[PDB]
């Protein structure tokens, strides 16, 4: 299947539905006024990296003080992709806001520091491929059972607080996903 089509589930954190420039649509945040902490401040500033008609993405957030997440139904066995995008509206400096980021309970990114890795106001993204198969989930060399919910959490560690801005899930392989320019 092609882009759209094989897209199953798409979120923008802290907004309203958006369209891309792939066609995928990020729906409304689901969890409005039920658990954490929505925020339009990087709407006054310029996101660079990411194309020009899509900044709003990144513009909106959620964040919380404590341990958040989004639990997301699967209905059908296979090969998946999750794709989780970021940018630090704040901050300035390394080691400010770093937090981990768990599925199912597995780490899947430890000490993420978006400031580290790509400066201030600009769009980073992580790709964690997955496979769904005879009752099991399959992330990063490891398995546990799969009851038909995915758990995605986002960690409360000593440093500032976790945070998402959109995040999407596609049937298929990495080398389907589109990439960001390389940046430096
Ligand atoms: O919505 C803007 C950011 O809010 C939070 O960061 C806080 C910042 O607004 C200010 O109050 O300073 C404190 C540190 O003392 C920050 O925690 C969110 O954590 C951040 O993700 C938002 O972009």
């Amino acid at each position: 299947a092609g882009l759209p089509e094989s897209v199953i589930w798409a979120v923008n954190a802290g907004g309203e539905a958006h369209v891309d420039v792939h066609g995928i649509h990020f729906r409304k945040d689901p969890l409005e006024g039920r658990v954490g902490r929505a925020s339009d401040y990087g709407m006054k500033l310029p996101i660079l990296r990411s194309n020009p008609e899509d900044q709003i993405l990144y513009q909106t957030e959620r964040y919380n003080e404590e341990t958040f997440g989004y639990e997301v139904p699967i209905k059908e066995e296979g090969d998946y992709v999750l794709v989780l995008k970021f940018a630090e509206v704040y901050f300035a400096q390394s080691q400010q806001k770093v937090f981990d980021v768990r599925l199912n309970g597995h780490v899947v990114v430890k000490d993420l520091d978006i400031f580290d890795r790509v400066g201030h106001s600009t769009a980073h993204d992580e790709i964690i491929p997955m496979s769904i198969r005879k009752g099991k989930l399959s992330v990063q060399g490891e398995v546990s059972t799969f009851t038909g919910k995915l758990y995605i959490e986002f960690v409360k560690g000593y440093y500032d607080n976790p945070k998402v801005c959109a995040l999407y899930i596609m049937a298929g392989t990495v080398d389907d996903v589109p990439k960001l320019q390389p940046h430096p």
